[PDB]
Formats: C-alpha cells, sequence, structure tokens
C-alpha cells in the first residue's frame, strides 16, 4: 500500500510463510517503519527485487 | 540457450549455485532434453516462472 501512495521499495527485509500465504515486509524510501506486503502484490510490483531476495537466500 | 530459438519454458527443472553463479535447469516446450540457462537470462524471460519455483522450492525446503 506504499505502491498504492507511489512510494519507491529499497528492499525486503524479511519473508513470513502462514499456511501457504506468503507475506513480504518491505522497507520503503522516505518512510521509517517498514510495511507488511502480500507476496500476490510484491510478485507484480517488485518482481527483479522478489528474485534477488530469494536468490541471495538461496544460502 | 532455448530461448534465442524462439522456444518455450515449462518448467524449470532445478537450479545449481556455482560460486554465487546461478544456472536453471530448464525444460522447454516439444524438446525432450531439458537445457542449463543463467539465472540472468531467466530473470528477465521467465520471471513469472522463476518467482513461482522459489516459491515452491522454499516452502519445502
Amino acid at each position: 500500500t506504499g505502491f498504492d501512495r507511489g512510494l519507491e521499495a529499497e528492499k525486503i527485509l524479511g519473508a513470513s510463510d502462514n499456511n501457504g500465504r506468503l507475506t513480504f515486509l518491505i522497507q520503503f524510501k522516505g518512510v521509517d517503519q517498514a510495511e507488511m506486503v502480500p507476496s500476490s502484490v510484491a510478485n507484480e510490483k517488485i518482481p527483479r527485487m522478489v528474485i534477488h531476495f530469494y536468490e541471495e537466500r538461496l544460502s
């Protein structure tokens, strides 16, 4: 919903799977508190950042 | 890669890291033998299928 407000995602701070439903914790530029975003929104809005997160967490 | 020849990715069969370098094994439609593709190509061409592969890999690992 920082996406709704047209903010710029800076990084994905974490991912949490709740019974098959994935949520990301996303740090937005110019916003102090990180925001919980469902994977359904993140996959669409910031796919390169999602892939890089998974790629790096491949460790 | 198979992407250069107009082929369509059917399924990502696996991923291999070689010193920070990730390569995917990709099943292409109508081609029996799956082929290795650098992540840099797969990320650009088939990001929905890349993401889905990671969602599932990680749900089971």
